[PDB]
């Protein structure tokens, strides 16, 4: 996250960190938890990842250095991506994690609403992205979860903005026209969280950008409301 703040423990609750153990085990993406057995995510984040087995899902967590050979996590049974995705930039970013176990629901762990269909014509006005990605193009993953409040951007802006793509309804993009605050590196697959009447929603899930906070370049997320019946599809499978 560039521009951010530290978040406060308990904050984002549906936040998770997805690590793989090959060949070491590192952050590679955020999510978020959708359901008791379920993690929302992007479809990019697997690129080269042949199985499962290689990820493991921490929920509850704060800080990276919290993470040690003995805290506890999720194992993946099932890595679902939307079959008409190919890459970021076009689209269909989406995947979800069928976990091997159960997500005890509290206060430090806890699912985000997904959006309403009727909910599409709503105006988000206070949207974050948070994640413990990269404060700048050369960084690291950082210690502490950083969240940075975003204003959402019209397809049409976005459109302008990103001459050369073709930015499509099923994409939502999010920045300030000068730039400043936006999803980076390691950010990838985390939320893009809007309350509205008091209540959060997953309205993007964090995609790509060309650089990271640049002035007339916003943060281009997938478009949840759009994929709601793609999820349930997935999730309420009978
Ligand atoms: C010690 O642990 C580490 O260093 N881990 C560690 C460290 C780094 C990474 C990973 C693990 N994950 C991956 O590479 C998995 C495969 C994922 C590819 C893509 C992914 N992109 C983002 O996260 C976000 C992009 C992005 C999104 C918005 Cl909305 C705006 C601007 C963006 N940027 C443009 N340029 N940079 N950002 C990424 N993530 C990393 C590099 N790139």
């Amino acid at each position: 996250i560039v521009g951010g703040t530290a978040s406060v423990r308990g904050e984002w609750p549906w936040q998770v960190t997805l690590h793989t153990t090959s060949p070491t085990q590192r952050h590679l993406c955020g999510g978020s938890i959708i359901g008791n057995q379920w993690i929302l995510t992007a479809a990019h984040c697997f690129y080269g990842v042949e199985s499962p087995k290689i990820l493991r899902v921490y929920s509850g967590i704060l800080n990276q250095s919290e993470i040690k050979e003995d805290t506890s996590f999720f194992g993946v049974q099932e890595i679902i991506i939307h079959d008409q995705y190919k890459m970021a930039e076009s689209g269909y970013d989406i995947a979800l994690l069928k976990l091997e176990t159960t997500v005890g629901y509290g206060d430090s762990q806890r699912p985000i609403c997904l959006p309403s269909k009727g909910d599409r014509n709503v105006i988000y006005t206070d949207c974050w992205v948070t994640g413990w990605g990269y404060r700048k193009l050369r960084d690291k993953i950082q210690n502490t979860l950083q969240k940075a409040k975003i204003p959402l951007v019209t397809n049409e802006e976005c459109q302008k903005r990103y001459r050369g793509h073709k930015i499509t309804h099923k994409m939502i993009c999010a920045g300030y026209r000068e730039g400043g605050k936006d999803a980076c590196k390691g950010d990838s697959g985390g939320p893009l969280s809007c309350k509205h009447n008091e209540v959060w929603h997953l309205v993007g899930i964090t995609s790509w950008g060309e650089g990271c906070a640049q002035r007339e370049r916003p943060g281009v997320y997938t478009n949840v409301v759009e994929y709601v019946d793609w999820i349930l599809e997935k999730t309420q499978a009978v």
